[PDB]
């Protein structure tokens, strides 16, 4: 029951949200750096193989897009 | 007189805090590292700038406050 | 009144368990790149001391198997 539920429950998956998204810019940082860091040892391609392709993909769009569901379906 | 959604909800919140907080200490240990090895080249600052200064925030308490009010709806 | 809801909570939650995955491969490549630029100064526990022993755990299983409770305990 408590469809007004949706709001708090909501709320916890915008805060959710923001954490993620924090937690990613910091880590593209963090990369930044290494990059930086590796150039002159061959650059991180050659240190870390294929994987260095590997980058968080932002689903900030879906999951807003499923948060406003939950509050249209209530 | 089952609503038990939020209580599941509840469960995987915490998991979830519990992963995030795992990545943004991990995330945060990173940097650590990082800046001792961008010493000799500067500082961590001088070669991320206008990015440098950020830090995931350690959105635990807002989180908790927030699980915990759902928890309060019954 | 309508579980529709409870399929859009656990879509948020699966949408929120790949970007965290994610991440925690991009962190873990991360120290990884670390790991080897730190190996000429003692290794990255004489840089971090004991802090060095942690990893983010991988919650993907804990956090699946709360998610079909859900829809179980629809
Ligand atoms: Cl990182």
């Amino acid at each position: 029951g408590l469809r007004q539920l949706a709001n708090e429950t909501t709320q916890a998956l915008q805060l959710f949200l923001r954490a993620t998204t924090e937690l990613r810019t910091f880590s593209i940082l963090n990369r930044k750096a290494i990059d930086f860091l590796l150039q002159r040892w061959g650059g991180t391609c050659h240190i870390l193989g294929p994987d260095c392709a590997i980058e968080p993909h932002d689903w900030t769009k879906n999951i807003t897009d499923k948060i406003d569901q939950i509050i249209h379906d209530f």
